[PDB]
C-alpha cells in the first residue's frame, strides 16, 4: 500500500527515497506504482514544449511551462536549453571551435568538477564513423575529447548485465546480474525484464558507483530513469540539481537513453529507420551541453558518452531449436535467444542427465549455429561460470542466430532484425567511449579497452577510493591528464630457491629411462655456466614473474629455457624461453622418443614419477619448453628433464604438439622473434583464481601429480617488429591463451582432421589478457622492463581478439 495523497510540491525529483506508504516524487516512483497524485501535473510539465522562440524571450514566469524563457530562469535554473541562443544571441556549443581544457572552469562553490555520464542502450561501435554525418554534438565531444575506436561489453552483451558492469566494476559472475533473465536456487526467485522482482536487492551484488560516493561523502543524482520520463525531461532535471547549493548539489550524475537499442531490435542495426533515432540522441546531447554552457560548467563537467553493447542482424529465421536435437525437449527449461542456458525442469526428476543432454547437442548438424559447454569449459576470458545463477550447461550461439527450445516458442511469443548478448569479442557487439572535459585528454585516441576498467577511472575523476572489483586500476592512467592513480607492483611473496646439483642419478626411482648415456674441456665449462644462468638474458626478457603466495619453488636455468619449479605442484608454474626468428624446428630423434631424465637439482621426492603415467591409462605428459625447439642436440638433452613434465591428455597433446612444433616457429617468424612464457593452470572452482592444493580434484593416478586443468602461454614480441624480440627499445606487443585441458577435442567438430584445420582456431577462441592468466596463476608478470608501469598494466589488460576491422 502506498498513501499516494500526500504531494509533490517544491519535492520534484527528491534525490533521497522516503519511506512508504508515504508517496514518492522521485524518479523510482512510476516503477513501483508510488508517485504522489500530482506528480505528472507538477513534475512532468510539458505545457509548451521544449525550446524558447523567439517570441517567448523574456516572458512572463508561468509555472505550467516545461521549461522557462523568462528574465529570471537563468538563477532559478530551469530555462530551456537553448534560451541563451534564440534570446541572448549565444552560438551552440556545437558552432564553437574546442578549445583545450587545461585546468577546471567551474564557479565558486564548486569542490570538484562533476561527472555526468551518458549512457546509451545499443550504441554499436561503428556509429561513431557510420552515422558521424548526422551525429554533430556527439562527433565533437568524439574529435575534441578522448574517444577509443570501441569499448568491449561484457558477456553476456545484454542491458543489465552490461549497465551494472559499468556501475561496479566487476564480472556478472561476481555482480550477480548474469543475464536479463535468472533464477536464484538459494532465494527460490526469479528475475524477469518485465515486473517488480528486479527491484529487490538482493539481485544486485558489488558496491555501485553511487553508494561508493555516497560512503565517501559524495552526493549522486539518481541512476535508474522511469521508461516515462521523457528525455527532454532527464535532461533538464540533471540541469536543475546542478543548480542546487553547494551542499545539496550531486556531484555525480547519469543520464539514459533506450535508443538507439529500442529501434535496433525492429529495423537491424543499419535499417534505414536507424537515422532518425541517431539524429535525436545527438540533439539530446546538444541540450544537455547548450544547458552547460548556460549554467557556465561547459568547460567545468567531465562527460562520459558510453555505450552498454552493440546490436547485430538477428532475424527469426536464423533460430536454431533444441527439438530438433533432443528427444526429451519437455524436461528441460531454456533461458533462450543470443545465449542459451539450460537446466531440469524439476529437481524432482532424477532421470535428467547434463551428460547426455550435452551430447545430443554436440557437433551434430554440419553448419550448426551454437555450441554446448559445462560452464566451466567456457573460454575463461567470458569470466562466465562462478555464479549459482548461471546454469551448468550453456549454449555460445552464432552471431546473427539465435537459439529456442521448440518452433511454437518463436511464432506463439517475423518481428525483430536486430537482437544483442553475443561472445563479447564479437565485432557487431562492441560499443563506445568518449570522454570529455577538463579531466580528460585534449584530441587524444586512446586503444579499445574493457568496460570493466571505467568504475575505477569514474571513481579517480571523483576522488573515491573504488571498492575492489575487476578493473586493474592505473590501466586507464593514459586517458587522463590529471588524477591518474600511481599504482605500485605487488610485493612478492616467495623468494625462489636456486638449486645446484645435489642428488646421484642412482637416488631416483622414477622408473624413468633415457637413452642418453653417450660421452670435453671446452663445453664442459660452457654447460656449467649454462646451468648457472648464462643465456637467462636471451630467454628471460621481462624478469622473473613474481610469485604473489606462499610457496616452496626453484629457479631452474638452462641453455635455452629458464623455468619456476614448484615443489608442492611438481612441475613448473611457469616456463620461459625466446625463439629467434633464425631459429630452426628440429624432430624428437628416434632414440629420444620415450626418454625422460631426473634432474638432479631437484629431489626424488619433489620430483614426478613415469611409472604414475604408465599405470594411468587416461594420462599421458608434455613438455613445457617444447624439445622440437632445441638450439643443438646437446641441449635438447634438457628438454626431456622430469622437472619440464606435465600432465596431458592424449587428446590434448594433439592441441599442444601442433602448438609447439608449427605455430611457435610461424609466431616467431611473423613476430620477428617471440618470448613465450607457458604453464599449467588449476581452477577446479572455475572462479577465475589460483586454485590452493587443497582444491584439486583431479591426480595422475596413484601419485601426487596434480592435474592441469588449462595450460597457458603468454606470447610477447617488439611492437616496432623491425626489432628483433630479444632486442625491443620500446612498447611490447603480446597475445596469451587459456586452453582447457580437455580428455576429449569434443569442442572442435573439426578435430578428426590435421590439427593444420583446428589447431588455430581453438587457441583463437581461447585468446585470454595476460592480468586473467595472472589471477589464475598468482604471478605477476613483466615486472623488469623499461617501460612504465601503466604501460604495462595496459598491456596486460590487452586482448588479441582475432575479428576483423
Ligand atoms: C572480481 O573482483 C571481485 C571483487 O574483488 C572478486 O570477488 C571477491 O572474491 C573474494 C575471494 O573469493 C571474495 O572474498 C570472500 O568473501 C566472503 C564474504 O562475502 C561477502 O562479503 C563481500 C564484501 O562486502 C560481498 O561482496 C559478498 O557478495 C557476494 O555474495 C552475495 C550473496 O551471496 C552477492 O549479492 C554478491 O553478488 C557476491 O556474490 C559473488 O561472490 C561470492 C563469493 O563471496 C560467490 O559465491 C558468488 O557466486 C558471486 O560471484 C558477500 O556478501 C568471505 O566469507 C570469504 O571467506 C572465506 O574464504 C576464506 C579464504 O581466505 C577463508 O579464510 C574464510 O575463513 C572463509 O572461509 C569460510 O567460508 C567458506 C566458504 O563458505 C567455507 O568453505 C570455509 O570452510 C569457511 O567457513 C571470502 O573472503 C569476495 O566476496 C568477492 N567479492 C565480490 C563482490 O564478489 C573476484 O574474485 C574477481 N574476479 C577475478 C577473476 O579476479
Ligand atoms: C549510466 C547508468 C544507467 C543505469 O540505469 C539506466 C536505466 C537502464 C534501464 C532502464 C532505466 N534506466 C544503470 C543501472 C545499473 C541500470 C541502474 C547504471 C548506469 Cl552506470
Ligand atoms: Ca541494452
Ligand atoms: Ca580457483
Ligand atoms: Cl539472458
Ligand atoms: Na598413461
Ligand atoms: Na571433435
Ligand atoms: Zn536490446
Amino acid at each position: 500500500w502506498t498513501a499516494t495523497s500526500g504531494s509533490c510540491k517544491g519535492r520534484c525529483f527528491e534525490l533521497q527515497e522516503v519511506g512508504p506508504p508515504d508517496c514518492r516524487c522521485d524518479n523510482l516512483c512510476k516503477s513501483y506504482s508510488s508517485c504522489c497524485h500530482d506528480f505528472d501535473e507538477l513534475c512532468l510539465k510539458t505545457a509548451r514544449g521544449w525550446e524558447c522562440t523567439k517570441d517567448r524571450c523574456g516572458e512572463v514566469r508561468n509555472e505550467e511551462n516545461a521549461c522557462h524563457c523568462s528574465e529570471d530562469c537563468l538563477s532559478r535554473g530551469d530555462c530551456c536549453t537553448n534560451y541563451q541562443v534564440v534570446c541572448k544571441g549565444e552560438s551552440h556549443w556545437v558552432d564553437d571551435d574546442c578549445e583545450e581544457i587545461k585546468v577546471p572552469e567551474c564557479p565558486a562553490g564548486f569542490v570538484r568538477p562533476p561527472l555526468i555520464i551518458f549512457s546509451v542502450d545499443g550504441f554499436r561501435a561503428s556509429y561513431m564513423k557510420k552515422g558521424s554525418k548526422v551525429m554533430p554534438n556527439i562527433e565533437k565531444l568524439r574529435s575534441c575529447g578522448t574517444h577509443a575506436p570501441y569499448m568491449r561489453p561484457v558477456y553476456p552483451t545484454k542491458t543489465f548485465p552490461n549497465l551494472y558492469t559499468l556501475a561496479t566494476g566487476l564480472y556478472p559472475e561476481s555482480h550477480g546480474i548474469v543475464g536479463n533473465s535468472m533464477y536464484d536456487p538459494v532465494f527460490d526467485a526469479s528475475f524477469h525484464l518485465r515486473g517488480r522482482e528486479k527491484f529487490n536487492h538482493r539481485w544486485w551484488g558489488g558496491q555501485p558507483l553511487w553508494i561508493t560516493a555516497t560512503k565517501q561523502g559524495v552526493r549522486a543524482g539518481t541512476f535508474f530513469w522511469s521508461v516515462s520520463i521523457p528525455h527532454e525531461r532527464r535532461i533538464l532535471t540533471i540541469l536543475q540539481w546542478l543548480s542546487l547549493p553547494d551542499n545539496e548539489r550531486p556531484s555525480v550524475y547519469a543520464f539514459y537513453s533506450e535508443q538507439p537499442d529500442f529501434s535496433g531490435h525492429k529495423y537491424g542495426p543499419f535499417g534505414p529507420e536507424m537515422t532518425n533515432p541517431l539524429r535525436e540522441i545527438d540533439k539530446t546531447v546538444g541540450q544537455l551541453m547548450d544547458g552547460l554552457k548556460q549554467l557556465r560548467l561547459h568547460r567545468c563537467v567531465n562527460v562520459i558518452f558510453v555505450g552498454d553493447h552493440g546490436m547485430e542482424d538477428v532475424t527469426c529465421d536464423r533460430t536454431e531449436f533444441l527439438s530438433n536435437y533432443l528427444t526429451n525437449v519437455d524436461d528441460i527449461t531454456l533461458v533462450p535467444g543470443t545465449l542459451g542456458r539450460i537446466r531440469a525442469k524439476s529437481i524432482n526428476n532424477s532421470k535428467y542427465d547434463p551428460k547426455t543432454i550435452i551430447a545430443a547437442l554436440t557437433c551434430k548438424k554440419p553448419d550448426q549455429h551454437f555450441k554446448p559447454y559445462m560452464k566451466q569449459h567456457l573460454p575463461k576470458r567470458l569470466h562466465y561460470a562462478n555464479n549459482r545463477r548461471i546454469e551448468d550447461i550453456h549454449l555460445l550461439v552464432d552471431r546473427r542466430w539465435h537459439v529456442a527450445r521448440k518452433p511454437l516458442d518463436v511464432y506463439k511469443k517475423c518481428f525483430f532484425q536486430g537482437d544483442h548478448g553475443f561472445d563479447n569479442k564479437v565485432n557487431s557487439m562492441q560499443t563506445v567511449f568518449v570522454g570529455y572535459g577538463p579531466t580528460f585528454k585534449y584530441r587524444t585516441k586512446v586503444p579499445p579497452f574493457e568496460n570493466i576498467e571505467l568504475y575505477n577511472v569514474m571513481c579517480d575523476l571523483l576522488g573515491l577510493k573504488p571498492a575492489p572489483n575487476n578493473g586493474t586500476h592505473g590501466s586507464l592512467n593514459h586517458l587522463l591528464r590529471t588524477n591518474t592513480f600511481r599504482p605500485t607492483m605487488p610485493d612478492e611473496v616467495s623468494r625462489p630457491n636456486y638449486p645446484g646439483i645435489m642428488y646421484l642419478q642412482s637416488e631416483f626411482d622414477l622408473g624413468c629411462t633415457c637413452d642418453d648415456k653417450v660421452e670435453n674441456k671446452l663445453e664442459e665449462l660452457n654447460k656449467r655456466l649454462h646451468t648457472k644462468g648464462s643465456t637467462k638474458e636471451r630467454h628471460l626478457l621481462y624478469g622473473r614473474p613474481a610469485v604473489l603466495y606462499r610457496t616452496s619453488y626453484d629457479i631452474l636455468y638452462h641453455t635455452d629455457f629458464e623455468s619456476g619449479y614448484s615443489e608442492i605442484f611438481l612441475m613448473p608454474l611457469w616456463t620461459s624461453y625466446t625463439i629467434s626468428k633464425q631459429a630452426e624446428v628440429s624432430s624428437i630423434p628416434e632414440h629420444l622418443t620415450n626418454c625422460v631424465r631426473p634432474d638432479v637439482r631437484v629431489s626424488p621426492g619433489f620430483s614426478q614419477n613415469c611409472l604414475a603415467y604408465k599405470n594411468d591409462k587416461q594420462m599421458s605428459y608434455g613438455f613445457l619448453f617444447p624439445p622440437y625447439l632445441s638450439s643443438s642436440p646437446e641441449a635438447k638433452y634438457d628438454a626431456f628433464l622430469v622437472t619440464n613434465m606435465v600432465p596431458m591428455y592424449p587428446a590434448f597433446k594433439r592441441v599442444w604438439a601442433y602448438f609447439q612444433r608449427v605455430l611457435v616457429k610461424k609466431y616467431a617468424s611473423e613476430r620477428n622473434g617471440v618470448n613465450v612464457i607457458s604453464g599449467p593452470i588449476f581452477d577446479y572452482n572455475y572462479d577465475g583464481l589460483r586454485d590452493t592444493e587443497d582444491e584439486i580434484k583431479q591426480y595422475v593416478e596413484g601419485s601426487s601429480i596434480p592435474v592441469p586443468t588449462h595450460y597457458y602461454s603468454i606470447i610477447t614480441s617488439c611492437l616496432d617488429f623491425t626489432q628483433p624480440a630479444d632486442k625491443c627499445d620500446g612498447p611490447l606487443s603480446v597475445s596469451s591463451f587459456i586452453l582447457p585441458h580437455r580428455p576429449d577435442n569434443d569442442e572442435s567438430c573439426n578435430s578428426s582432421e590435421d590439427e593444420s584445420k583446428w589447431v588455430e582456431e581453438l587457441m583463437k577462441m581461447h585468446t585470454a589478457r595476460v592480468r586473467d592468466i595472472e589471477h589464475l596463476t598468482g604471478l605477476d608478470f613483466y615486472r623488469k622492463t623499461s617501460r612504465s608501469y601503466s604501460e604495462i598494466l595496459t598491456l596486460k589488460t590487452y586482448l588479441h581478439t582475432y575479428e576483423s576491422e
